[PDB]
RNA sequence: AGUU
């Protein structure tokens, strides 16, 4: 008899209007299209996903139920989502797309989204008169609804039998669009005889359509499947509401896709170790899987592991209802679903790390060599290179600036055996243990390799190599407080304006030849201080050893990549090295601003360096103290404006800016409180006294949004609150200017007991020097930082009450986000009281004293 | 189905 599809659908089309709207999405996962939908109104043409289809598509690509490959021909293409995603594709290298076109139909988007060259889409095509070709690959997403059953049935046979003829031992996904209705479900089997494959539901499809997929990778039993889908539908009928589940939408990056070009060729001879006691750690699950999606990262092998991580994030309490109206605000509740799962990272690491940028011209090549090598020279001017020690690497970890096995393991003799054992292999040139991860106990080899990476080259980072006494341009040991002032030094320079361009995934474009320069420091070095740098730099920073997690139909797995160039993110010295290779990038930037390097200089294969030498030891230091580098970011302000035009040498070296087209000038600023950097802007203030500060500042909402956040007591309210209040004291200190802030601030102490340890990284930034933990009083602390120990505070008059701290003026408060004026923050304002009484009662009977 |  009747169906349990028929029966779904009789009961959807029985729906009000507005119940029909919530089951609709009642449990789906959806994707957040509000920043490609804006885009594509601006007109742009990279990054951008066409549709809702390309994430869609990704779901089964994920999960190697559909792996494109080869010449893919994607029928009925619309805007062309599932076309534009597959050209990014390891194995794929032609995209054809068909659709009709017309009124009343999808037209194809031209986009720049990176292998846009290897897709040709083409409407007055439709594909119910189009003769089957070859492919490797075939899609079709044709599926036009009805509120009739048997209408949508032979619609969808009429597809099926379209679709057959082009089906021929290749890779195919096929939406089904009615799938529950008997005939279908009857040459469904007889399909799947004939080219196997089987069914499946995709998540991302609204509960208002039945649609499944026949997929090429896979097999199982079709009215199963199907029922099991009709079951899942027929639920959300009555189960209680839920809002949906909301994905990040795909990045398709930009620019021509060169499928030769991507391969990566291993160093199989400085690697090769590593991989074997991988292999031999991990012998009982390892493998090779030939179905793996990287494009230029080496591949090696694999073993099977339990999966890491979460979609979104553990909030916190205390805070979340001391910030009632916040509850509401999207750009607060919505920085915890950031997505740390198997899926979440092997996304990441397709659109962000997958890449390999081109190798920089002759010219460009000479260029940094010369600045490099004199940049060097210049950083070492007073300082020498030195080795560090077990011993203070020991200091520092049981300084823990919760890793506490990291305390455990520096204690244990057995752990420097290892170390031991691992230094006098890279005295040879050999590597056996060094490898970093992207996310039988291997964490000592994980904490040994960061040692001797410390101990070749902690100087730069211990021995302050990147102050600004130092290096001029640099920024280290300043502080959030600090920093201000130094970008307000750096305006009364006379010039143009102050440029601070950000670069998109710095660490992915570091190249083979900044890899190079980096290494020139070693040349300052003892010998046998050099030869455990010469080793790091070689075999483990030029020969990366990768462990990332992949999920897979059947499990997840570890896979072991590598890659010669890029940055290691969890390096040590990664920071320095960075300013290092960005100052001298800036450098560079700034000559060919200034006329000294020209395209003909970039291209020329003999650059003479007599002229790159002249500018860098007659003006090399002025131009330094032009600039503010704090490790990717940077503040230049040159000597004119025609380094906003000057893009030739900063795009070769690999150093493309962020959300700006390649080749459009710069904008910058002349306001210097208007200048973005290191994640902060920063106002200049006058207290009633009449005495200057300089505070840092950003939105407000993504300072509220990470303190409604844990890490992480699941679920500890006595330790909630102690990183709450280590929020509610860095506010005070850094953030006292805020009105909503420093209220908030009031709020959180006086509900947590008075002398309640504060724990917790606060923020882990290279800046913040977390002087906010003692628990001292708060002005007094307040005093010391902006007053007495402010080296641009000239008068040290010290402040007695908290109303000679000053605000932002309300209308600059606002600005930045403040919810002052919005009548739910004054009514928030006169229920703190209750909020705070509601915590202590939370947490119980102990100290404590009010804030209010 | 995609588009709002
Ligand atoms: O397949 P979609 O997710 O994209 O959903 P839709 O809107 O095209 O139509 C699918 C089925 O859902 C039913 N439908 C459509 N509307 C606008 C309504 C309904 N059902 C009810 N009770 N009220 C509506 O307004 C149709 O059966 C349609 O085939
Ligand atoms: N007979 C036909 N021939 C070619 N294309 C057709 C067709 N009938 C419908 N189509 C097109 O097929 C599309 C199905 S929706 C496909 C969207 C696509 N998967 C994406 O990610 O963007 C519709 O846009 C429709 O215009
Ligand atoms: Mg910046
Ligand atoms: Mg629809
Ligand atoms: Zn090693
Ligand atoms: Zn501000």
């Amino acid at each position: 008899g009747e169906t349990l599809g028929e029966k779904w659908k009789k009961k959807l089309n029985q729906l009000s209007r507005k119940e029909f709207d919530l089951y609709k999405k009642s449990g789906i996962t959806e994707v957040d299209r509000t920043e490609a939908k804006e885009g594509l109104k601006r007109g742009e043409t990279t990054h951008h996903a066409v549709s809702r289809g390309s994430a869609k598509l990704q779901w089964f690509v994920e999960r190697n139920m559909v792996i494109p490959e080869g010449r893919v021909i994607d029928l009925g293409c619309g805007r062309g989502g599932w076309s534009y995603y597959c050209a990014g594709l390891k194995k794929v290298t032609e995209v054809r797309g068909y659709t009709k076109g017309g009124p009343g139909h999808e037209e194809p988007v031209p986009m720049s989204t990176y292998g846009w060259n290897i897709v040709k889409l083409m409407s007055g095509k439709d594909v119910f008169y189009l003769p089957p070709e070859k492919c490797d690959t075939l899609l079709c997403d044709i599926g036009e609804s009805s509120p009739s059953p048997t209408v949508e049935e032979s619609r969808t046979i009429r597809v099926l039998k379209m679709v057959e003829p082009w089906l021929k031992n290749n890779q195919f996904c096929i939406k089904v669009l009615n799938p529950y209705m008997p005939t279908v479900i009857e040459h469904l089997e007889r399909l799947q005889r004939k080219h196997g494959g089987m069914l499946v539901r995709n998540p991302l499809s609204r509960n208002s359509t039945h649609e499944m997929y026949w997929i090429s990778n896979g097999t199982g039993n079709i009215v199963s499947s199907v029922n099991m889908v009709s079951r899942l539908l027929l639920n959300r009928f009555t189960m209680t509401h839920r809002r949906p589940t909301i994905e990040k939408d795909v990045d398709l990056g930009a620019g021509t896709r060169h499928v030769n070009a991507e391969p990566e060729t291993p160093n199989m001879d400085v690697i090769g170790e590593r991989i074997k006691r991988i292999k031999e750690e991990h012998n009982s699950t390892w493998h090779y899987d030939d179905e793996n999606p990287y494009k230029t990262w080496a591949y090696h092998g694999s073993y099977e592991v339990k999966a890491t991580g979460s979609a979104s994030s553990m909030i916190n309490g205390v805070v979340k209802l001391l910030t009632k109206p916040w509850d509401v605000v999207p750009m607060v509740t919505q920085m915890a679903m950031t997505d740390t799962t198997p899926f979440g990272q092997q996304r990441v690491f397709k659109e962000k790390v997958d890449t390999r940028t081109p190798r920089p011209l002759p010219g460009t090549r000479k260029v940094m060599e010369i600045t490099a090598e004199w940049l060097w020279r210049t950083l070492g001017r007073n300082k020498r290179p030195r080795l560090c020690t077990r011993e203070e690497f020991t200091k520092k970890v049981r300084t823990n600036a919760q890793w506490d096995s990291a305390k455990a393991a520096v204690e244990d003799e057995e752990f420097w055996k290892l170390v031991d054992r691992e230094r006098e292999l890279h005295k040879l040139g050999k590597c056996g243990s060094c490898v970093y991860n992207m996310m039988r106990a291997i964490w000592y080899m994980w904490l040994g390799v960061r040692y001797l990476e410390f101990e070749a080259l902690g100087f730069l980072n211990e021995d302050h190599w990147f102050s600004r006494e130092n290096s001029y341009s640099g920024v280290e040991g300043e502080g959030l407080h600090k920093l201000g002032y130094i970008l307000r030094d750096i305006s009364k320079i006379p010039g143009g304006a102050m440029y601070a361009d950000d670069t998109a995934g710095w660490d992915t474009r570091i190249t083979e030849d900044d890899l190079h320069n980096e290494e020139k420091i070693i040349q300052q070095m003892d010998p046998e201080h050099r030869q455990l740098a010469n080793a790091i730099f070689k075999l483990t920073y030029q020969n990366k050893v990768v462990k990332v997690q992949r999920p897979t139909p059947t499990g997840t797995v570890m896979d072991i990549i590598s890659r010669k160039d890029q940055r290691g993110s969890g390096q040590v010295g990664t920071y320095g090295l960075n300013t290092f290779t960005n100052m001298e990038a800036q450098l560079v930037r700034q000559m060919e601003g200034e006329g000294v390097l020209t395209k003909a200089d970039l291209e020329n294969p003999h650059l003479l360096e007599k002229k790159i030498t002249q500018w860098l030891e007659t003006k090399g230091v002025e131009r330094l103290k032009r600039m503010a580098i704090s490790g990717d970011d940077c503040v230049v302000k040159p000597i004119d404006d025609r380094f906003a035009n000057a893009l030739l040498a900063l795009n070769d070296m690999g150093k493309v800016r962020k959300d700006i087209p390649q080749w459009q000038p710069s904008k910058g600023w002349h306001d210097w409180q208007q200048v973005p950097f290191c994640s902060h802007h920063f106002h200049e203030l006058i207290m009633k006294d009449g005495r200057k500060l300089v505070v840092p500042c950003r939105p407000q909402d993504e300072l509220i949004g990470r303190a409604r956040i844990s890490q992480g007591a699941g679920w500890s309210i006595r330790e909630t609150a102690c990183l709450g209040k280590a929020y509610a004291q860095m506010w005070s200190l850094m953030y006292f200017h805020r009105r909503d802030l420093r209220l908030a601030s009031n709020a959180i102490c006086s509900a947590v007991p008075v002398h309640w340890v504060p724990t917790s990284r606060t923020t882990w930034s290279i800046h913040a020097h977390h002087q906010w933990m003692t628990t001292e009083d708060m002005l007094t602390v307040w005093n010391r930082v902006w007053i007495e120990e402010n080296p641009w505070m000239e008068d040290k008059t010290p402040v007695t009450t908290w109303e000679n701290v000053p605000y932002l003026g309300k209308r600059e408060d606002q600005w930045c986000g403040s919810l002052i004026g919005l009548t739910s923050r004054a009514t928030w304002a006169q229920n703190i009281p209750t909020a705070i009484q509601q915590v202590r009662s939370l947490i119980g009977n102990e100290e404590f004293l009010d804030y209010m």
